[PDB]
């Protein structure tokens, strides 16, 4: 552990445990390559246990990411296509504001305004397929970008159909297992439930809740040692050996439309580095400009997600022409403008 980076990284995050009150908290940066790691707190309060670096932590929409990787895999497979109809893979949803709205609108939040939550009465596929075929966009798919679960996990749910496998098997199979993500979960086993933290909401102890496409949108949890993997895999997906997993890491990291300063890929979000930290709301609404085709995945960039649940709050940004990462999980759902200054604050004064 070099004494600059436990320098950097105690004195920026110490501060903002203390401000944000959060109960305990995670940290891993990766610097030329390597992890270390960082621990404050606790886990479950009530119970004096510490976080450790085998805590599990809600990752929440941070999962979004391994929905785009484990997306991009299937593209690279053959069994899907970006370009494809959305009716090819459900052809039961028939109602005529679905013709033209293909899968790539699904992964991108560019369908024509998909909610942001799917409603709690959505539990069953046939619910599902009612909420689906009831929706009434505002746009036309691809002019505006709006942030939603129902989008991405929609998208996921299709995207392991030609597989045979169900999104949680494909996911293990295809994503954790080859990447030695061993402690990462879309369902905490029993016998990992000493090791998952509680989050903290209004001061009460709360774990995300069951509901529909919660395993695409915000299901995964997991340690700070398999996000280190998850952040160095992204980082260096051509020392991965799986050759159709490599070029899905490659594909969500692609360009496919342009807001602002912000570039979309698949589950992960770009900027062109360097960025200015002030460059990186319920509802916001922003059109789009498709980047035809999409720009690969470009080295220079500022590539992150947020996530929260209820009781968590977690961030992933990494800089790949650096070789620089970070990653901090916290279990308390704390505002993102705090996350990414941290993480800039830290990057920053490492790069
Ligand atoms: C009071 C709250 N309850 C929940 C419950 C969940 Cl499941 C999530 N996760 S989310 O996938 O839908 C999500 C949505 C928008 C932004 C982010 Cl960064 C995110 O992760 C967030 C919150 S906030």
């Amino acid at each position: 552990a070099p004494q600059q980076i436990n320098d950097i990284v105690h004195r920026t995050i110490t501060p903002l445990i203390e401000q944000q009150k959060i109960p305990g908290m995670a940290v891993a940066v990766i610097y030329q390559g390597k992890p270390y790691y960082f621990t404050w707190g606790y886990a479950d309060i009530a119970k004096k246990q510490p976080v450790t670096q085998q805590t599990l932590f809600e990752l929440g929409s941070v999962s979004k990411t391994f929905t785009g990787v484990l997306g991009g895999d299937a593209i690279a497979r053959g069994e899907i296509k970006l370009s494809d109809p959305t009716t090819k893979y459900w052809p039961e949803l028939t109602a005529k504001q679905w013709n033209g709205i293909t899968l790539l609108h699904l992964a991108t939040y560019t369908a024509g305004g998909l909610p942001l939550q799917v409603p709690d009465e959505v539990k069953s596929s046939s619910d599902l397929l009612r909420f689906y075929q009831n929706w009434q966009p505002a746009w036309a798919p691809g002019t505006q970008r709006l942030y939603a679960n129902s989008s991405i996990g929609l998208f996921g749910a299709l995207a392991v159909k030609p597989s045979g496998l169900s999104f949680e098997q494909a996911m293990q199979t295809r994503v954790f297992q080859p990447l030695k993500l061993n402690h990462t979960w879309i369902n905490v086993p029993p016998a990992e439930e000493k090791n998952y933290a509680w989050g903290y909401r209004e001061g009460k102890a709360v774990h995300v809740s069951p509901g529909a496409l919660d395993a695409e949108a915000y299901g995964v949890k997991s340690t700070i040692e398999d996000m280190a993997r998850w952040v160095q895999s992204n980082l260096k997906p051509l020392d991965i050996n799986e050759k159709t997993l490599q070029q899905g890491i490659q594909l969500a990291q692609s360009r496919y439309w342009q807001t602002g300063d912000m570039y979309q890929g698949l589950g992960w979000e770009m900027l062109d580095w360097p960025v200015n930290p002030d460059s990186i709301i319920a509802l916001a609404a922003r059109p789009v400009k498709a980047i035809t085709p999409p720009t690969p995945a470009v080295r220079a960039s500022w590539v992150h997600k947020t996530g929260a649940t209820g009781g968590f709050g977690s961030y992933v940004a990494f800089i790949p022409e650096k070789e620089l990462g970070i990653v901090m999980l916290a279990n308390k759902n704390y505002p993102n403008p705090a996350r990414v200054d941290a993480a800039w604050q830290i990057l920053n004064a490492l790069q």
